[PDB]
């Protein structure tokens, strides 16, 4: 059935549909209104319970350090003289970015639920083109991934894996009329499913009209330098080893290439799991670089029905010992006084005088002669109720509270000491290498001077083979200015996308770890914490007065260049970046 | 029971291991969820309870207090300027920051689950088949969980016995195929392994099919180069030793080799553990290559079942009488019959309205009387509504409150030095020392930097036979260009793979060790306490200009990658290169 298949391959959990998420999705309702759902009788007024909340109102607030501030440290082993551009990365394409707060959009729901990924928008955009100006982003929405059901993976994706398999909302908006721009031909498809609801509740919208977008599901292509059974062709080949040792050169006694194998393989058969209609063909985008990465969740398992591990869930039913005041006087309180001085108000029905309480004073009801019973009192004296034995309650909610108090530390600390980093900003840290990409393994955009050239111009380079001699101008400048004399050699270095296994490419990448950065961040914030430090002299007269700027180097801060432009050569510098002048008189 | 051989180490208990089964789910299912374990008579609402979480949050603490990087100073046994020519390896080393977060949830193990789990990449280099030159690091795995257990030896985790005892991956779906990458088609191996039938039938979830990947039976290697003279002149030697001094010289006996032994594998040719089907063959060189370390535990033996790190208190009766204490709590609250004082407020024959949620007052109809009698008055209300009420509890969970005190008395520590030092430090740490791994080398062929000049076996040495005068580089010349102009350089020496019996002619074995190495300790220490070490002095004018500079590569200290040691003048000797720099000075 391959034509047919991938129908029903989400059949993990969903046979007892009937429980499903519902012992695990009270994360989203626990947060809020209500509780009883098995007893009877749990009414009149509630919903004023909640107060469940602060407890995590902690965890959120660390976001003032999510940043972790560390932008592409180049290294020795690529070529630093192509760092020309790498200094404008955060500047001359995305400056101004909204999208940081876009990461806690993620990071309340993270500890609230799961946490997913979403839809993008192509970063390659709009007219007038220009210079290099690449990097790319992600906007995390609120949810929508509650019945959502994934069984691939789901642990951690650095690299290749299973390009993109499942994506599933259910009652959003988004995109729909939108469709302008992309296919528009007639879009009647729609599939069904029953829709989330519990017994008759119909409050949502009952029309369809659903969106799924599916790539390239659950294989993976293999190539690994094939050499086959030389003889009669070889159709069908299916076949291929690694074990690198044995060989020296087979030439004579087998294959040769010369080359990379072929291309234009049928890709093997998906249909977007569907039984009903499709279409689904060649969307694709430049090679096979999909930049849109799922996000991962803090789920345990040993049973296929993967079970949470969470806080809020400790003291649910525990801390019901405050409901036992809400058991009594919101609820029990039925057993209302109603006191009544019983002695000598004949029988209790008068005239409504009684209760409207008329400006008339004597209350006299009684007058007396009685059954016949005599020499013996009777003694009404005890009435109705009270309030119920108030010990036993007492340690209840002071042993929940103090469970509550224990969520109060984490990490704790006097104050700074290798401050409070903890296991969810470790998880949480980066999805900046989440968004990791920039050309990183798949290269396609680039600088290209202008266009590169397009090397049309190679043919030129052999008109100087002209027998006579070899030599140049006198002195080097007189006239100088503008830059001229532009000769080199054959072509410099090279300029593609990724050019596949050739890397000089790869070199400027995040320094995650303890939060020192190479070069001077923390330059002169010796002095907010304690004192004494820096060390001074006269040796370090040289350099101590200008390069021990924290600030790094802005236009007006090119003072730095001013000192060691000429003179101090003797000491060597370290002969900065402008080509052009290296002279002064 | 034909020829099964070995099986019988690997079968052990499938059935029979109920005892020791059941309580290794149950310590990890005590934690999050439910306890139903022994007693009768079950309740309605139950399954919230827990009260084992606490001791986690003070298991966690503090933990990864432990990256202890070092660089560039292991044992010296060559020339240093291979940081120019091999180091990059090093200097490629610092991309991999990557998985090592997913240790999380795999230090999580070790409190209750079993082997960590460590499995590195499958063969050799996996993607990008060229220049690569990178390093050890690591990606941790999910499942060894609830049905392995591993009986052999139970002694040592680095195993000085036959290495990895077992490999077991049971009740998992995705994880059929890993084995794609090769020959990929279906319905082969389905080896059938124990399942979780527990007690009741129903199982709705059928899934069969465990896999597990192993090798060898009784494996026996060494190089096996040895001295004999028996003359008794027979095959299958059947002496592995020398017993006395031999190898010195047996020239007038007899016995000239000149040659090693030439091994074609014997062994066996049923490997490892054979059901009904077999695996795979042809594959094997030169011995140990098992790079995939599981991360272990730390476990004393006593006897047969041994019991590893406690996990946490008394949780047994304290918290099952925090159950226990719930036995008549709330559960008495229904058995509370709106307790009525008696003697006429019985209501029964009536108009029932006055129970409609709102009032509406006295019930006024009270008369008596009897035949001849006598009476006495009564006390309507007084009973006993006062329950046993957790007098002795209060300070029983608070005493044991002063007792989870005793368990928050960890590793005595205020600030700075005196950290929470425990054996759970050094049992991790071990299972990060034996992870030296890949670092130097693995040993199949080249990887190498120039092995004797290309592969050619002739002419590197044969530069300085040139007949009449061979003399040393003299007369002038302005630019040099690349220098290594060639005279009398030689070559010498050993290039080729696997070194033979020869190891420690490198430099690098594992360089981590105690709380103290870091980056650079040595010169600086300051800013723990009360400042600096070094007076200051007239002759002194040097001044520490080689030392105090702290870390590395650093924007501020660029003075330090050249000038500094191209200044010495008089002296001139600074870790001497000296290929171009200077010349009269």
């Amino acid at each position: 059935e391959s034509i047919l298949s991938r129908f029903d391959a989400d059949w993990t959990a969903s046979d007892e549909a009937r429980r499903e998420a519902k012992n695990d999705l009270f994360f989203s309702r626990v947060s809020q209104w209500d509780d009883w759902l098995s007893q009877y009788t749990t009414l009149q007024y509630r919903g004023q319970f909640d107060v469940v909340r602060p407890v995590v109102r902690k965890l959120v607030s660390e976001m003032r350090q999510n940043p972790i501030d560390v932008l592409y440290r180049p290294k020795d082993g690529a070529r630093p003289d192509a760092a020309d551009v790498l200094m404008g990365m955060y500047r001359t394409d995305m400056r101004h970015n909204t999208a940081k707060i876009a990461v806690n959009i993620a990071v309340r729901e993270q500890i609230e639920a799961g946490v997913g990924a979403w839809r993008l928008v192509t970063d390659y955009e709009d007219q007038s083109p220009t210079s290099n100006n690449q990097v790319i982003r992600r906007e995390p929405i609120h949810s929508a991934c509650s019945h959502v059901i994934w069984d691939s993976n789901s642990k951690l994706m650095d690299k290749s894996d299973a390009r993109h398999c499942t994506v599933i909302h259910s009652m959003s908006q988004n995109g729909w009329e939108d469709f302008a721009e992309k296919y528009d031909l007639d879009a009647d498809d729609i599939p069904s499913f029953q829709n989330p609801n519990d017994w008759v509740f119909p409050w949502l919208t009952q029309d369809t009209i659903q969106i799924a977008e599916f790539y390239e599901v659950v294989e993976k292509k293999e190539t690994a330098f094939i050499y086959q059974d030389p003889v009669t062709g070889e159709p069908v080949s299916y076949f291929k080893r690694d074990i690198k040792d044995v060989i020296d050169d087979l030439a004579d006694s087998g294959f040769i290439k010369i080359a990379e194998r072929q291309i234009k393989r049928r890709r093997v058969y998906k249909s977007i799991i569907t039984c009903t209609a499709v279409l689904k063909d060649k969307q694709l985008i430049a090679g096979e670089h999909i930049p849109i990465v799922p996000v991962f969740g803090e789920w345990g398992f040993v049973e296929d029905k993967e079970v949470y591990e969470g806080v809020v869930r400790l003291t649910k039913d525990g801390q019901r010992l405050r409901n036992m005041i809400m058991s009594f006087n919101a609820d029990i309180v039925a057993r209302t006084p109603k006191k009544k001085p019983f002695f000598w108000p004949e029988q209790i029905a008068g005239f409504e005088h009684m209760y409207d309480g008329n400006d008339d004073y004597p209350y006299y009801l009684l007058n007396r002669t009685d059954e016949n019973s005599g020499d013996l009192p009777t003694q009404p004296l005890a009435y109705y109720e009270n309030p119920e034995v108030p010990q036993a309650n007492a340690y209840m909610l002071e042993a929940a509270t103090s469970a509550v108090k224990e969520v109060a530390t984490l990490g704790v600390d006097t104050e700074a000491v290798n401050g409070g980093q903890v296991a969810f900003d470790t998880v949480n840290q980066l999805n900046m290498r989440a968004d990791l990409e920039t050309y990183v393994f798949q290269d396609n955009l680039a600088t290209a001077m202008r266009r590169d050239g397009e090397i049309y111009q190679s043919i030129v380079n052999d008109i100087y083979d002209v027998p006579r001699n070899v030599t140049i101008t006198l002195e080097d400048g007189s006239e100088k200015d503008v830059q001229l004399m532009a000769e080199v050699v054959d072509l410099a270095t090279g300029e593609k996308q990724v050019l596949n296994d050739i890397r000089g490419r790869y070199e400027c990448y995040t320094d995650v770890g303890p939060s020192f950065q190479s070069m001077k961040q923390q330059n002169r914030a010796e002095i907010l914490e304690l004192l004494g430090k820096t060390p001074q002299g006269t040796p370090e007269y040289q350099l101590l007065l200008l390069q021990y700027f924290t600030l790094l180097d802005g236009k007006g801060v090119e003072m730095m260049r001013d000192y060691a432009n000429k003179q101090l050569i003797q000491m060597g510098v370290k002969k900065p970046e402008t080509p052009e002048e290296q002279q002064w008189l």
